[PDB]
C-alpha cells in the first residue's frame, strides 16, 4: 500500500522518528477507535533505532512499548485536535497510529508527545553483565506538512 | 554474556520459540519483581518470527506485546511454581523473562502459556489494503532442562 510522509523525519535519542499518513484502516477489535468511514487518514508514528542506540535496540529495529499522543494544528485556520496513538501491526510491520478526521486541506503542524517503554511496562536490565543505558526522558517531536487529501479514482463523474 | 539453553527451540505459529536461562539480573522499574539476591536464575522466552509469518512480522523480528506466564515443575519431586514474565530489554535486545528461585537442583519442565499481542493492546490492521492474518489461539509450549546451578 501507499504511505505519505508528513514532513521531515528526525533523529532523537538514537531513534529515527517520522510522521506518515495513509487512507483510513480497519483494526481489531471492530467497533473500537474512529471508524474508517468517519476518518480522513490513518496517522502514524514510524519509530526505529538508529546505529549507536544505548537502550538495547539494533539499527532499524522497531521501538516497542512507547506511549504517544499527538497535537495536530491546521496552521491556516488555527483549528487544533489532540489524540492518542495505539500500538498496531499492519502488513509492513508494527507502528503506532490512529484513524483521524483531518481539518481540511492546508498547511499543518503535528507534534508527537513520546514517553519511553518504562511507562507501558517494558523493563530494562540494569546490571553490568546484561544491562543497557537508562531511558531518555519524555520528549516532543514536530513535523510540518501540506495536506491536500488522498488519491481518488475521481471525486466527481468524468 | 553467558546464557544457557533450556531444551531446544520450537517452531509454531510462524514463530521460533526458545527457553534460555542465565544468572539473576537487575531490572527497572522493579515493581513486584524478584530481587537478584533472592533468585537462582533469570528465565527467558526468546520469540521471533520465522519466514512466512502472516501477522506482519518479518523473519527474525521480535514478537512484541505477548502475554506470557510460566509453569515450572521439578520433575524429581513434582513441585510446581507459577508466575508471569515481563517484557524486557537487555544488551542483546528485547525478550520476555523473570528472575526465579528454583526448587533445588534437578530435572525441570517449564511450560510457557502464550497469548497473542491483542491481549496486551497491540491492534492488528484487518482491511484488504493494509491488514494481516488473524492471531493464533493462545497456546502452550514446554521445554525440559537440567538445573545443576550456576
Ligand atoms: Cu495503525
Ligand atoms: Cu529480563
Amino acid at each position: 500500500f501507499k504511505e505519505y510522509p508528513a514532513g521531515e523525519p528526525v533523529t532523537m535519542n538514537e531513534m529515527e522518528l517520522a510522521a506518515v499518513y495513509l487512507q483510513p484502516i480497519d483494526m481489531e477489535p471492530r467497533g473500537m477507535g474512529l471508524p474508517a468511514a468517519k476518518a480522513d487518514v490513518h496517522l502514524q508514528a514510524d519509530i526505529h533505532a538508529v546505529e549507536g542506540n544505548k537502550n538495547g535496540f539494533g539499527a532499524g529495529e522497531w521501538i516497542p512499548y512507547l506511549t504517544i499522543s499527538y497535537t495536530l494544528v491546521n496552521n491556516d485556520t488555527g483549528e487544533k485536535q489532540e489524540g492518542t496513538f495505539m500500538p498496531m501491526v499492519a502488513s509492513d510491520g508494527p507502528h503506532y497510529g490512529a484513524n483521524i478526521k483531518m481539518m481540511g486541506v492546508g498547511n499543518y503542524k503535528v507534534t508527537y508527545h513520546i514517553e519511553p517503554p518504562s511507562k507501558a511496562g517494558m523493563h530494562r536490565h540494569t546490571d553490568s553483565e546484561t544491562g543497557v543505558g537508562r531511558w531518555w526522558k519524555p520528549f516532543d517531536v514536530s513535523y510540518e506538512f501540506k495536506y491536500v487529501g488522498l488519491n481518488s479514482s475521481g471525486l466527481v463523474p468524468r
